[PDB]
Formats: structure tokens, C-alpha cells, sequence
């Protein structure tokens, strides 16, 4: 074959990590049952004339999987640090939980900053439940501003629900890994 790379995905609860993996691998969105950790799919993908076997590692942090997470880190080639466009609190934790942590187990490892649930930017229900507690949905600017802060390979937005922008997340993830 060719190039075999290991991608680990981390982020706050319900920011869409497991869903995202699935849309990318199974090629449609899981509405019925979403597991807590999607098992270990290795997915074929062709990026920049290279054939890659991308191995997807899901994580969690509530609760069992707090303890088990750091075990999925070791041999990582690319990280998907995620947050959700509809939760600015999840963004807050990018520089305060997830970067310091990643950089501890996997320094020198390329990070993609991903904001999921893109579809919920202009969802009216969403805009209102947020304004209640004096918040609005994350802007694309402040996501890219944050990717630059943490020293990320790039920034990508996607909605696994609408399937939009998902492939792009994993090309940028694969490129980031291919970069040796
Ligand atoms: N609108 C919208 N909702 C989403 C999207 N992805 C996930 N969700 C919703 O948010 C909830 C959390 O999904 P999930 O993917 O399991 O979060 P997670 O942080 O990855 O949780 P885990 O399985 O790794 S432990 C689900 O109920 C799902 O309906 C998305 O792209 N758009
Ligand atoms: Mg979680």
C-alpha cells in the first residue's frame, strides 16, 4: 500500500467528535444511536497523490474514558482538537484543557482545530438558548484566531449533520500528518 498514519480526536463532551468520525468513515450521519467512543476504524483516503490509511482514535472525558484517554495518545501522527460552534465554552477549553494536555503527550504533533455543529450557527433555537446566558455562537474569525494562538496546522469548520466540510477536515488532517 503506502502511508499509514494515526489520528486522535479530542474535545469537550457532545461537541460532536464521535459523530464526526462516523460520517467520515461510514459515510452518513448516525441519528439513532451514537456510541460514546466509536471503535477503531482505519479509513482509506487519497490526499495529494498519496494513498493513506488513516486510523481513527475516539476519546472521551466523562467518565470512564478520562482514565483511558491518555492511553490513545502515544503513537499519534495528527490531532483533531475539536470544539463546537454552538458552545463557546468548549472553545474556552481549547487553550485551557486540550492544548496543554495534547502538547504534553504529543508535542511536535500537528493539530487541526475543528469547530463542529457548523449548522447551528444560524439555528434560531441555538441563538436564543445562548443569548439567555449572554452568549452567541462562535464566529469563524474567533475560531481561526484561536487556531493561530495554539499553533495549529489549520482551522476547519464542519457539520457532520449536514455532512458539509467533513472531508476537508480529514484532508487537512492527512496533509498535516503527511508533512514530514
Ligand atoms: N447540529 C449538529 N449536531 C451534532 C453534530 N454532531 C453531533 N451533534 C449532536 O451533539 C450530540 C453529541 O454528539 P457526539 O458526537 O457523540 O459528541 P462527542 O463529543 O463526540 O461525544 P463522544 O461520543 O466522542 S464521547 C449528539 O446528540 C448529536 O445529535 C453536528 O455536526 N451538527
Ligand atoms: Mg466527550
Amino acid at each position: 500500500a503506502a502511508i499509514r498514519k494515526k489520528l486522535v480526536i479530542v474535545g469537550d463532551g457532545a461537541c460532536g467528535k464521535t459523530c464526526l468520525l462516523i460520517v467520515f468513515s461510514k459515510d452518513q450521519f448516525p441519528e439513532v444511536y451514537v456510541p460514546t467512543v466509536f471503535e477503531n476504524y482505519v479509513a482509506d483516503i487519497e490526499v495529494d497523490g498519496k494513498q493513506v490509511e488513516l486510523a481513527l482514535w475516539d476519546t472521551a472525558g466523562q467518565e470512564d474514558y478520562d482514565r483511558l484517554r491518555p492511553l490513545s495518545y502515544p503513537d499519534t501522527d495528527v490531532i483533531l482538537m475539536c470544539f463546537s460552534i454552538d458552545s463557546p465554552d468548549s472553545l474556552e477549553n481549547i487553550p485551557e484543557k486540550w492544548t496543554p494536555e495534547v502538547k504534553h503527550f504529543c508535542p511536535n504533533v500537528p493539530i487541526i482545530l475543528v469547530g463542529n455543529k457548523k449548522d447551528l450557527r444560524n439555528d434560531e433555537h441555538t441563538r436564543r438558548e445562548l443569548a439567555k446566558m449572554k452568549q452567541e455562537p462562535v464566529k469563524p474569525e474567533e475560531g481561526r484566531d484561536m487556531a493561530n494562538r495554539i499553533g495549529a496546522f489549520g482551522y476547519m469548520e464542519c457539520s457532520a449533520k449536514t455532512k458539509d466540510g467533513v472531508r476537508e477536515v480529514f484532508e487537512m488532517a492527512t496533509r498535516a500528518a503527511l508533512q514530514a
